[PDB]
């Protein structure tokens, strides 16, 4: 019963003065950062927005030569510093450890330091075997080799669980172990040579893991004997019901971040693209894509409308024209047209069989029509929630349709975005050329960007 500090986080000015529409991208750029819970905070773009000791700065950007954070730091690390128990869901490889041992670093290092009788922990990291509580433990030891205030011990079925114990006997503010272990220890020398008293941060990592080895016996017994006002994270690749179940009895208000659990974009929505060198060719693909669909339909007949997205108001005069040599009809809508014109084109692509609507990218965000069948971006978006926005026009559950984009050779940022929201399954799928270019084109904008 002893009061703690948890919440630490002290909300930069860069960040507190991100709008929250520039929020929005951001969480959609680092491969589709999604929360649930309330009050979790804004994510941070550097190092240096964390509030981090100066050598925890060096080792970080001199050593590690980190320069930029995996979207599960950047949207977990401000998250847990606050105090806030959190389950985070990232890709292996993704900088998961890191994640949860700054934040639990920071608050070890603001308590009080344990007295002659008190044996620690302060934190408790948990890992399912032993070669990754081993790993675990090692990093630790790195972020904290230059501070004498904390020691780690890994709490294991090592070979001499007698060289863990000597070390216990001294003390620790952080035990890495296994989960059977740790219960082990807690009855050693009549349960006073490791005690649970200050444990006031607790990790599960690769928590998935943690369940299919069988541990959510002794994980339960553990949680049990903690403090109930501990901070718990947990942190996994993949998060199945039965430990969101666990999660949820045993954490208090958590914040779930995801990275790139399901698409942004629908899973049903068919997306595509077409490389083009110029607009003549551009506009030549736009009219073979509508012919197409003609031919289709006829082989159907043995009401699907599109919608044709253009930056411009003089690209969609132009387009319209230009369609309308080639003999096809569309209503066009653009802030040129007075509103009742736009509502009676609005009204003509509602009523008409098959119809074709040309709009402006921005006379999209209000637009009353139902979910179309096809959507052609004719001028490739260069941000993700554009893309989201306008593809989004062809999603309807299982009914989903298909957007195609119209991308200029030169369009980098538009190869990047459809290089992330495209699902895995359909950069497979493509063309081993296809998919060569829009590669090629993404990695150019990725240098391009850091570089
Ligand atoms: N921001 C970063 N930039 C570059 N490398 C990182 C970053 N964060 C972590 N790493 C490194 O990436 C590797 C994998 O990190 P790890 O925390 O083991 O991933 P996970 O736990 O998600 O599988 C490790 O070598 C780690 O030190
Ligand atoms: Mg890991």
């Amino acid at each position: 019963l002893e009061p703690f500090q948890k919440n630490f986080y002290i909300e930069s000015e860069t960040v507190s003065s991100m709008s929250e529409m520039e929020v929005e991208e951001l969480r959609l750029s680092l491969d589709n950062i999604k929360i649930k819970g309330t009050g979790c905070p804004k994510p941070v773009t550097k190092w240096s927005q964390l509030g981090l000791s100066t050598d925890t700065m060096v080792l970080i950007t001199e050593k590690l030569h980190f320069g930029s954070l995996t979207p599960i730091q950047s949207q977990a690390l401000p998250a847990i510093m606050s105090g806030r128990d959190v389950i985070g869901i990232s890709k292996t490889g993704s900088g998961k450890t890191i994640s949860y041992l700054l934040p639990l670093l920071r608050q070890v290092k603001a308590q009080r330091p344990l007295s002659k009788h008190e044996t620690g922990p302060m934190g408790l990291i948990l890992a399912p075997t032993r070669e990754l509580a081993l790993q675990i433990h090692e990093e630790v030891t790195k972020f904290t080799e230059a501070d004498t205030s904390i020691r780690s011990v890994c709490c294991t079925g090592g070979s001499e669980m007698k060289k863990q114990i000597t070390d216990l006997k001294r003390g620790t503010e952080i035990v890495v172990a296994t989960p059977g272990r740790f219960i082990d220890i807690l009855t050693l020398n009549d349960g006073k040579l490791l005690s649970t008293k200050r444990i006031t941060f607790v990790v599960m990592d690769e928590a998935d893991r943690l369940f299919d080895l069988g541990f959510e016996p002794q994980i339960t017994q553990i949680m049990k004997t903690v403090r109930p006002d501990k901070q718990c994270v947990l942190f996994s690749a993949t998060f199945p019901n039965k430990l969101r179940s666990f999660a949820v009895r045993v954490l208090h208000s958590p914040i779930s971040i995801t990275i790139n659990s399901k698409g942004m974009v629908n899973e049903n929505v068919k997306q595509k693209f077409r490389i083009c060198h110029s607009e003549d060719e551009k506009f030549d693909n736009l009219v073979q894509l509508i012919h197409e669909r003609s031919e289709f339909f006829d082989e159907v007949q043995s009401d699907a409308k599109a919608i044709i997205f253009v930056s411009s108001q003089n690209i969609c005069d132009f387009i319209s024209k230009k369609l309308l040599n080639a003999g096809i009809v569309t209503c066009a809508i653009h802030a040129g047209k007075p509103y009742q014109e736009r509502l009676m084109n609005l009204e003509k692509f509602k009523r008409e069989k098959n119809s074709i609507l040309l709009c402006t990218e921005v006379l999209s965000r209000g637009l009353n029509v139902p979910e179309v069948s096809l959507v052609i971006i004719y001028n490739a978006v260069k941000t993700f929630a554009q893309y989201v926005h306008t593809t989004g026009r062809t999603a309807r559950g299982s009914r989903s349709g298909t957007a195609i984009t119209l991308l200029l050779h030169d369009e980098l940022s538009g190869a990047y975005i459809l290089s992330k929201a495209m699902r895995d399954e359909e950069i497979k799928a493509l063309d081993p050329l296809q998919a060569k270019e829009l590669q090629e084109m993404s990695a150019k904008f990725e240098s391009g960007m850091k570089k």
